[PDB]
């Protein structure tokens, strides 16, 4: 469902010099931007790091500049998702019922519905990304209800960002039980990075897409660190990416492209030609070369 190419997270400022969302959507290297994050739910807390400090009277972030940049990104043909969780998230449901209600909350707060306090006002995100790194109750009920509620929009995407070890303990049930538009696999901070010697995109995850995923058209993205500073381990130079991501992968029907943690990080990390890491990857996908 989503555009193949390069997907970047934005909001948490891995680089250090993160600027407005609009700047990222001006880059031809980028096709999908993922707002990081709704760090808590169903008691909602937003956190965009250095980019939104105003609130509504109840403490919820009110992000006028991001709202404008969402509309602007969409106008530039980019897909904009909102991501839930993150490693520093505090989140969980007490039941499937609580999970189903909160889907409605999401429809009304961030989606096409209405409510008094919308952090992005009239801007409407194209979809949600599950980035819970811990196991919890009601994830499958949550995913399904979001799909049902949002199934009348023109473009709606439900994605998740499991880590590379298969099965993913946090999100495996969602991944096996719900219709996923795309999966941004984190090949970092674990043994199955691109550098470790145990890269598992073409084994476990390809198997996932072919025999497990409810949605047979699911796009799998290779999630990479944007810079050495964006993970404990897993960062690879483009030469290393090329060695391990060959024609077999690049030409797979279920290969979506590359995810990056994150935009600020990928942009600042430049090669000797002054080309940024997101662009290197894009250039690679467009003109793989031969080997």
């Amino acid at each position: 469902q989503p555009p193949k190419g390069v997907a970047v997270y934005w909001g948490q400022n891995s680089g250090g010099g993160q600027v407005r969302l609009r700047h990222t959507c001006d880059r031809d290297a980028v096709d999908t931007v993922i707002l990081s994050f709704l760090t808590s739910f169903p008691k909602m807390v937003l956190n965009f790091s250095n980019m939104c400090w105003q609130t509504f009277p109840d403490g919820l972030l009110h992000c006028k500049d991001i709202a404008d940049d969402i509309k602007y990104c969409q106008l530039k043909g980019k897909t904009v998702l909102l991501s839930l969780g993150g490693a520093s998230g505090t989140y969980g449901f007490s039941s499937d019922d609580e999970a189903r209600q909160f889907a409605q909350t999401m429809y009304d707060t961030f989606g096409p519905g209405h409510t008094a306090e919308r952090p992005f006002d009239d801007a409407v995100v194209d979809g949600y990304d599950f980035d819970m790194e811990t196991s919890g109750v009601g994830y499958v009920a949550f995913a399904q209800e979001l799909n049902r509620l949002h199934s009348h929009m023109k473009k709606f995407y439900l994605t998740a960002a499991p880590q590379c070890p298969y099965p993913d303990r946090a999100l495996g049930d969602v991944l096996s039980s719900a219709q996923m538009s795309a999966v941004y696999i984190q090949f970092y901070n674990n043994y199955c990075s691109l550098s470790g010697g145990s890269f598992n995109f073409a084994t476990d995850w390809k198997n996932y897409a072919r025999t497990v995923s409810p949605n047979k058209n699911v796009l799998l993205y290779i999630g990479l660190p944007g810079a050495p500073r964006s993970a404990g381990l897993g960062y690879v130079d483009i030469e290393q990416v090329k060695r391990v991501v060959g024609k077999d992968i690049l030409d797979d029907p279920n290969f979506g492209g590359f995810m990056l943690w994150d935009a600020s990080s990928a942009e600042a990390n430049k090669d000797a030609h002054g080309v940024s890491y997101d662009q290197q990857l894009k250039n690679y996908m467009n003109n793989p070369g031969v080997d």
